[PDB]
């Protein structure tokens, strides 16, 4: 089945004054592959991938700042948290050219790194990423409410903060096939205390959800206006039915995009890692044999 074992050596980094926590595997030559999570994973969403990559390529996945086993500063987590740590992290490996492999509040980074350094981006695979939502009917019916109610003070941090429903409930919500146990305890182990379940509410209330919060739906639509025009190599992954992108969509924008290959996963909701591994692995491999790194 799908493995849930988590076999990667620790590597470690200071970033901003914080430690942060990286996988760090294959070749040490080459372009290095830089994989980056979202809510409320960690570099553990991406371990079935990595074997697939690791063998002709170095792969990089760092637990986003507050999250997996990097530090837990007492901060805001607002995106633009995320993108300060994700900016230093970036420079403290002396990384030069990149492939980005992205998903969720990962995408956001990637995509917002890469607009902003496209010289340094050799190509981006996404799946399930951050867009504007225009309305609310555009997020999934069976969803609606919670997130709306994710997006308050007082009902959302009781639900986040106080029950972890980020992790009990919603994780769970999006993967089609049943998590076990064990992966479930590694996705509960770095928020066993409340107090560091900050990231898990700020990251809902930064999706930019019909026109709100909207300094991050102006800097989503800066980095998609780029992705629709710049030639960067380009694989995105889609699910049936999906969460952030609906099939059409996804299926219509890999058509879109210049250089963009798509690739249909079949059964999936947000976390398409936790639904078909080696399908996305293998495709990642391939497509990273065409390019020119
Ligand atoms: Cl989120």
């Amino acid at each position: 089945g799908i493995g849930t074992g988590f076999p990667f050596d620790p590597h470690y980094v200071e970033v901003l004054g914080e430690r942060m926590h990286y996988v760090d595997v294959g070749p040490r030559d080459g372009t290095p592959v830089l994989f980056l999570h979202g809510n409320p994973t960690s570099s553990y969403v991406w371990r079935n991938i990595i074997p697939h990559v690791a063998p002709t390529h170095r792969c990089i996945a760092p637990d986003l700042i507050g999250m997996g086993k990097s530090d837990k500063p007492d901060l805001g987590y607002f995106f633009d948290d995320h993108v300060r740590f994700m900016d230093a992290f970036i420079e403290a490996l002396g990384l030069e050219e990149v492939v980005l492999v992205i998903h969720d509040w990962g995408s956001a980074l990637g995509f917002h790194w890469a607009k902003r350094n496209p010289e340094r981006v050799k190509g981006i695979a996404f799946m399930e990423f951050i867009r504007p939502i225009p309305t609310w009917d555009e997020w999934p019916e069976f969803a609606r409410e919670t997130f709306q109610a994710f997006r308050t003070t007082d009902v959302g941090r009781k639900l986040i903060i106080d029950h972890n429903v980020f992790i009990e409930g919603t994780l769970r919500m999006g993967v089609v096939r049943p998590l076990t146990e064990v992966e479930m305890d590694h996705y509960r182990e770095p928020f066993l205390n409340p107090v560091d379940r900050e990231p898990l509410w700020r990251f809902p209330n930064e999706l930019p959800i019909a026109g709100e919060p909207a300094n991050i739906v102006a800097l989503v639509e800066e980095y998609m206006d780029w992705l629709h025009q710049s030639p960067v190599p380009k694989l995105l992954f889609w699910g049936t039915p999906g969460v952030l992108i609906p099939p059409a969509e996804a299926a219509r924008l890999a058509k879109s995009l210049p250089n963009c290959k798509a690739v249909d996963i079949g059964p999936g909701l947000n976390l398409l890692q936790e639904d078909n591994p080696d399908l996305i692995g293998s495709e990642i491999a391939r497509w990273l044999s065409t390019l020119e790194i």
